[PDB]
C-alpha cells in the first residue's frame, strides 16, 4: 500500500471467522500504512437479528458537543446532559431541528459539516457501556475478540471501560470525534450496527508526527501544558487545513453493516451523517507491544488511561525485559512493517 491509502476488504465467511488472523492478513496487504481500513463482512453474517427492541436502552451520560473556532481550526467541548433513552435520542436526531441536510454526494455534505459544525450543537449518545451482539455470535464479537490485549484483564486483573470492554455510540447529524490515536496507541475496531453513515479521516502512522507538529503550532498554549494534548479528544482540524499544510490523509465513509479498524499510531477524526449506532473496543497484536512501550501519554489529567507494559514485555519480549526496565531498550518503530503474525501470508 505505497500510496498508504485506505483499503477495503471483503472476506469470505471462512476468512472471517478467525479475527486475529484476518488482522494479520490485512497487514500483509499493507492495510496498516493508512492507519484505517474498512472490512465488509460476508453478506449472510449478522451480529443481531434486529434493532427495534432497544428504544428503552438508556444513554446514561449523553453529550452536547459545543464547538468553537474558525478557519478550519476548532475545539470541541463535550457538555454532559441528563440521562435519556434510545427513543428520546432518535426522536431528537430525526426532528427537523437536528436531521441531515439535503445532499447528493458526500462532498457536499462534507462542505456543510465544516461550514456548520459550530452552530446548533448536536447531542451524541457516546461511551454507553454495552454490546448489541447476540450472546451466540462467534465471529468478530467486539465483546470477546480474544487478542493479546486480553492479558490486561486476565493477568493484570484490570477492567478499562471502552478499552477492554465494548462501548456503544448513538450518533446524530454532525456529532463528531476529534483528531486522536487510541489510548496507549492501541488498535480499535468499530462496527456500524445500523442507521446513517459515519465518515472518517485518517493520517498514515508514518506521518503522525507531522500532524502533532501542526497541532502544536496551532495550539501552543495547549501544547505547553500537556505532552499529548490531542489525547483530550477536543481538537478538530479540517481537511483543507491538512491539505494546505502538506499533511497526507485519506477519507472513507463507513456504511451500516461495515467494520472500520484503526491501527496503532493511526490518527483519525470524523462525523456521523445522521441517526446511527456504532459499537467499538480496542485490541492488540504482537506489533502493538512496542507502540505501547513508546506511546506518549496525557501528562496533565489524573484520570487518563495508562496500561502497564510489564505483563507484555515479560511474556513476549522476555530477553529485553531488563534492558527495558533499565530505560535502555531503545527500538525504533518502523510503521511500514506488518505484525509478525503476518509471516504466513
Ligand atoms: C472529550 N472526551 C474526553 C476524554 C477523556 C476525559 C474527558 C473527556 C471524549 C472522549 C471520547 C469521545 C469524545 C470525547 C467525543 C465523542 C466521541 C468519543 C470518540 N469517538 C470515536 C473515537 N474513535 C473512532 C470513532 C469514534 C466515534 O465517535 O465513532
Ligand atoms: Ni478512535
Ligand atoms: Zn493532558
Amino acid at each position: 500500500n505505497p500510496s498508504a491509502r485506505i483499503m477495503t476488504f471483503y472476506p469470505t465467511m471462512e476468512e472471517f471467522r478467525n479475527f486475529s488472523r484476518y488482522i494479520a492478513y490485512i497487514e500483509s496487504q499493507g492495510a496498516h500504512r493508512a492507519g484505517l481500513a474498512k472490512v465488509v463482512p460476508p453478506k449472510e453474517w449478522k451480529p443481531r437479528a434486529s434493532y427495534d427492541d432497544i428504544d428503552d436502552l438508556v444513554i446514561p451520560a449523553p453529550i452536547q458537543q459545543l464547538v468553537t473556532g474558525q478557519s478550519g481550526l476548532f475545539t470541541q467541548y463535550n457538555i454532559q446532559k441528563k440521562a435519556m433513552t434510545v427513543r428520546e435520542f432518535r426522536k431528537i436526531a430525526n426532528s427537523d431541528k437536528y436531521c441531515t441536510p439535503r445532499y447528493s454526494e458526500f462532498e457536499e455534505l462534507e462542505r456543510k459539516y465544516w461550514k456548520n459544525l459550530t452552530f446548533n450543537p448536536p447531542i451524541y449518545g457516546a461511551d454507553v457501556n454495552g454490546t448489541l451482539y447476540e450472546k451466540h455470535v462467534d465471529e468478530w464479537n467486539i465483546g470477546r475478540l480474544r487478542t493479546i490485549l486480553d492479558l490486561v484483564e486476565k493477568e493484570s486483573g484490570i477492567t478499562i471501560e471502552g478499552v477492554n470492554t465494548p462501548y456503544l455510540y448513538f450518533g446524530m447529524w454532525k456529532t463528531s470525534f476529534a483528531w486522536h490515536t487510541e489510548d496507549m496507541d492501541l488498535y480499535s475496531i468499530n462496527y456500524l450496527h445500523f442507521g446513517e453513515p459515519k465518515s472518517w479521516y485518517s493520517v498514515p502512522p508514518e506521518h503522525g508526527k507531522r500532524l502533532e507538529r501542526l497541532a502544536k503550532g496551532f495550539f501552543p498554549g495547549s501544547a505547553q501544558s500537556c505532552e499529548a494534548f490531542l489525547r483530550h479528544k477536543m481538537t478538530l482540524i479540517s481537511p483543507l487545513m491538512l491539505k494546505k499544510y502538506g499533511i497526507p490523509f485519506d477519507k472513507v465513509t463507513q456504511e451500516a453493516g461495515e467494520f472500520m479498524i484503526t491501527f496503532p499510531y493511526g490518527y483519525h477524526a470524523g462525523f456521523n451523517h445522521g441517526f446511527n449506532c456504532a459499537e467499538s473496543t480496542n485490541f492488540a497484536t504482537r506489533r502493538w507491544i512496542e507502540y505501547g512501550k513508546q506511546a506518549v501519554l496525557c501528562s496533565c489529567r489524573k484520570d487518563m488511561v495508562k496500561i502497564s507494559m510489564d505483563v507484555f514485555v515479560r511474556k513476549f519480549q522476555p530477553e529485553r525485559y531488563k534492558l527495558w526496565k533499565a530505560g535502555k531498550d531503545n527500538t525504533v518503530i518502523d510503521h511500514t512493517l506488518p505484525t509478525p503474525e503476518a509471516a504466513e501470508f
